[PDB]
């Protein structure tokens, strides 16, 4: 049935929200008290949201890395009679988004999944980015794909499409996997198949995800591993 | 010095013609005798140059796999006193271009490397064709990049400038890997380092080497491990 199989990552993934508290009371120390942080990180993912919302819908692609930059700036603004950085300090915290750890199933999932299928990853976040990734989170691709190269971000079609084209497959030969809704239901658009992954940390202990019901998609599971037992692909050793 | 290198793949890390030239005896069996299908190899990787060579020339890109599939049907008709192909055998020939296997330093060398460097592909090849020679090759990647991705072959300056920005790294950062003096030069004028690799049995044991000696190019080695021995990467046991 299906060839490829097409990866979100932020989130559907890796652990954005504890890579990035950590590496900031890493970079910051007793500047910042846990729970500001935290709630910062917190602030920062919203804010990253928003910005590729209102640019989706304009239909402009800008840096990811700017993205988060610039919203960590706006963010000390509001902070500043807490907290304070320097301009390599932002560098240096906006880099965590390019140092995301893995959730526990990923590696071991996704190579039980190259027994009978392409795998990639179609993200968001540039280019470089993705690369950095894979190396703190521990995932080897088949391929690397970024709205950087379609100058569009998902949930546009452009992306999806390109990434068949690329890959030399018909949308209908590709599984999305993610763990944000939106994108699965703009993948269906194109004519791909859609696995939902539940997280139920993403957002962190107290946090609420996104409720899906049985149904809703061709598949949904707790772990890439499982999905990959669901294909019929081969368990390693 | 570098945080990356840049791979061309075919004939650098493959033996594209043991592959082409068993591929094409498996498909066609005894209809043709060896030596004529050696023969034909040899002329379909020259159409293959004189193609690329020709739309370098004119600032074109086009789909590499419809280059080998209009010149393998032109050399069907010039060898057709000889053996005929169907239109299924002729797909399933070209299909032999995505199915390289590697010289057998490569797999291993390419792992040793990864401990300190980045390594990606830069190729020619469409992108689903070096997708799948990844397979068959045994090659993994941190990034796959393919002139399709820019609209235009090596040698031109916007292939290796789009691979440097698309990886975020420096030029002079990168380490560009090749068996062919025109890639190196080509990379050379964008400030990339330069590794020659030697390889004898490329275009077989009677075939057009050109040689280079030490110094033209930053390394000069037989092998990938070699390589990597000189970039002080430790051995992998």
């Amino acid at each position: 049935q299906f060839r490829a199989l097409l990866f979100d990552v932020q989130g559907t993934l890796t652990d954005f929200r504890s890579t990035l508290i950590e590496h900031g009371l890493s970079i910051l120390g007793d500047r910042v008290d846990r729970e500001l942080w935290e709630e910062l990180v917190d602030q920062w993912r919203g804010c990253y949201r928003d910005e590729l919302d209102s640019l989706v819908k304009q239909e402009k692609w800008r840096s990811v890395r700017a993205v988060y930059r610039d919203s960590l700036i706006n963010l000390l603004a509001k902070f500043s009679d807490s907290f304070c950085a320097t301009s390599a300090e932002v560098e240096l915290l906006t880099d965590g988004w390019e140092r995301l750890r893995s959730w526990p199933d990923v590696p071991s999932g996704l190579e039980q999944l190259r027994s009978k299928y392409l795998v990639a990853a179609l993200t968001n976040a540039d280019f470089s980015a993705i690369v950095n990734v894979g190396r703190s989170a521990k995932l080897q691709w088949d391929a690397v794909l970024s709205a950087q190269l379609f100058g569009a971000y998902k949930p546009h079609r452009s992306t999806y499409e390109g990434a068949a084209t690329l890959l030399g497959i018909a949308p209908s030969e590709i599984l999305m996997v993610a763990s944000h809704a939106y994108d699965l239901e703009a993948a269906r658009e194109v004519g791909a198949g859609t696995a939902y992954v539940r997280r139920p940390l993403e957002y962190g202990p107290t946090g609420r995800t996104e409720d899906v019901p049985d149904g809703r998609f061709d598949f949904l599971v707790d772990s890439i591993s499982e999905l990959a037992d669901q294909l019929g692909c081969p368990r390693l050793g």
